[PDB]
């Protein structure tokens, strides 16, 4: 069999021969009791980078060793391309949301010895589900493996958004200092309402981590928590996102990509929400419509925008998120630290044992299965 | 009589016409139940800008309203100063941290009426505290005004740092998407030991606000927190810095600037860190040796570093800490948000009315006092 898998370019300065420390923490569980993913082994040290060309995933010597061939390779774009040429010999194909093997109907239509496509990482709406569903191919993701990493992301960048620190950091390397530059446009978050949408392994992590900046926390999802906990971290639930963002200063979407959720934050909604409001976005671009959000922020409707997806992926030279006023934007990285590769590309092989042993695949790992949205994917996804 | 008073400049681009938000919320008291500074009166909005030249800290109406003058300026380095010049006439000087009128022992001297000496924020190590004991000059601040402000700027730093913020954005600036370059040195903060230098109103702050993000948690202190605190965010104490250090992955510094603290981040201290340590100072600048910072970051052997505070102030455009490698600096800003600039505003009208009204200044407001440390003074500070 044949795994054709995309991942990222090596750094330009050359694949790094050391790091700047000398281990990651070792994580067990998350929070809730899912266990860390459990291959076999791992034939990685935690900490190595393990997302691009060279780093495989770990996943050369445990393949080849079952007498498969493995295709890694960054060239994911054109018909003449080695993803879209490999693709039709495919069994499986694996991708990180972050450099996204698009996984279009035309392409799967080409794929025909796709059965597993993997999400090395969170979040498949790379993968048309409509088509994946149709031709019976199995679609699954490493839940929960870098949602702390995600929530640490947010805190980062809604603070950075709040207090101005990157315009702020420009003037260091300017050789000024232009207090009054730096703090026309700085406040504390401290009393401020903060919002999310979705209150997942993401959203939740935001919460908690929100929770000692005495802010006042607001929700918005189709389910709510547990009563037990919106009292313990003191959340007012809202029925809709219009209801809640019109008393936030801060709103922080950390829902999936699904047709309930997209182009969700429009001029409408965006319209609706407080003049001067912050608005972070790591859970995925297409969420925000991306002229709505360039146009409130040149308005000031929008003080300020962050987050660190975009579409497509990657972004184009000119995308216009790149100069539109008041943002503190990265490329897609949160969910790729090195800490959070560790996590994911565990899972990745944990889903590749299970799937050439024929054990089934951890339910919390799956978006479809069999013809459906399953696992993961019934409770967090529309088709 | 004349009050003196030095604040920074207007924003190169004027004082500003409008906000990016409408209002700041209102802060009622302080964690451990400090009430926000108790003026009669204020003469501004929450939200302005108040510690520039043209915000004169909303003094002018109150201080000419009882006869007294009131001297601005932002021109304060050197005997040929404005500053200077308006110095032996002042029975009161007012400056702010971020922006500082250095009180050396020759400038007291000369300053022949000055009885009260007035920090507008945190921090009163501008002052040479020994002189004004000597000459029975009363120094007071805004006790608790941003310590909030700051704790926030911390955890905003650390992640920065660690996380790997400031290049990816530059990377999006740059026109690229550079994921491999931007994650090689990018770590999520989960699980890293994490340890502070002082939990005062500041630190322990930090400890609250870091608690959540799942970290563990160490502190030095010269007097020992009690059980129940330490039980409850799971600190571990340590008998000396030294001691700290060389458990933690992350260092923040949250102490004044006295004896005990100058220059006690030395080559040597620095040397005992962990290989790639990350480094946060929003306490006082020289609390680090300027050339040992940079000496650790070129080797390694600090990871990062970021902080807000230089000496001196303001730095000047050759300081090494604006080039030195892998640094998320800014000018010196945290404590002097909009939102903090408002509650050390009124705090400084709230000493100038019991200064004239010979009222008792509060005593947690007191630096010296009487000829010795006083206050908050002698619970926090040497000389
Ligand atoms: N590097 C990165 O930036 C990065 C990394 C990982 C993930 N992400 C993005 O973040 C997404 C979620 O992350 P996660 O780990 O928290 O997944 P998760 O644990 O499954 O949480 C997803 C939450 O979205 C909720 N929600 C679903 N549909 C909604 C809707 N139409 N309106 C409002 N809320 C809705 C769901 O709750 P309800 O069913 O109650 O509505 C669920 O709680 C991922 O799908 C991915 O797209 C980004
Ligand atoms: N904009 C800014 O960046 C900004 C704003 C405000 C303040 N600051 C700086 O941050 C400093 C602290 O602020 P704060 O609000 O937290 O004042 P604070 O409430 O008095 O806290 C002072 C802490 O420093 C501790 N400490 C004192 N001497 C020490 C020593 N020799 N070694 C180790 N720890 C020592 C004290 O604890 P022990 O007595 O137990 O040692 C105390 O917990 C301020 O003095 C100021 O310089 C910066």
């Amino acid at each position: 069999a044949k795994i054709l898998c995309v991942l990222y370019d090596d750094p330009i300065t050359g694949y790094p021969k050391s790091y700047a420390r000398a281990d990651v923490p070792k994580i067990d569980h998350y929070p809730g009791g899912q266990t860390a993913p459990t291959p076999k082994q791992i034939d990685f040290t935690p900490g190595e980078l393990l997302g691009s060309v060279s780093g495989e995933l770990g996943l050369r010597k445990y393949l080849e060793g079952l007498g498969h061939t493995l295709v890694v390779t960054s060239d994911k774009e054109g018909e003449d391309s080695v993803f879209e040429r490999e693709l039709p010999d495919a069994e499986i194909v694996i991708s990180q949301p972050f450099w996204p093997a698009y996984l279009t109907p035309e392409r799967i239509a080409k794929a025909k010895k796709l059965k597993l496509a993997v999400t090395a990482g969170i979040g498949s709406d790379h993968v048309d589900l409509e088509a994946a569903i149709k031709n019976g191919i199995t679609v699954a993701e490493v839940t929960y493996s870098n949602s702390i990493s995600v929530s640490e992301h947010v805190v980062m960048m809604i603070l950075s958004l709040v207090r101005n620190y990157i315009p702020s950091y420009q003037w260091v390397i300017k050789g000024g200092w232009n207090i009054a530059d730096c703090v026309e446009r700085s406040y504390d978050l401290e009393a401020m309402h903060v919002g999310t949408v979705a209150a997942g392994r993401i959203g939740l992590a935001v919460l908690k981590r929100l929770k000692p900046f005495d802010v006042k926390l607001h929700y918005f999802q189709r389910h709510r928590l547990p009563e037990s906990v919106e009292n313990e971290l003191g959340l007012t639930y809202h029925p809709s996102v219009e209801d809640m963002v019109k008393v936030c200063d801060v709103v922080t979407i950390n829902a999936p990509l699904h047709p309930g959720t997209l182009d969700l934050f429009n001029d409408e909604l965006i319209s609706k929400m407080k003049r001067g409001a912050y608005l972070v976005n790591t859970a995925r671009g297409k969420i925000c419509n991306r002229d709505a959000v360039v146009r409130a922020l040149e308005s000031g409707q929008l003080a300020g925008y962050a987050g660190d997806v975009w579409f497509p992926q990657p972004a184009p030279k000119d995308h216009p998120w790149r100069t539109m006023p008041h943002h503190g934007m990265t490329p897609h990285i949160s969910g790729t630290s090195l800490s959070a590769q560790a996590r994911y590309a565990a899972g990745t092989r944990e889903i590749l044992e299970c799937w050439f042993e024929e054990r089934p695949i951890r339910e919390e790992y799956l978006i479809v299965d069999g013809g459906k949205l399953a696992g993961t994917g019934a409770h967090s996804y529309t088709v």
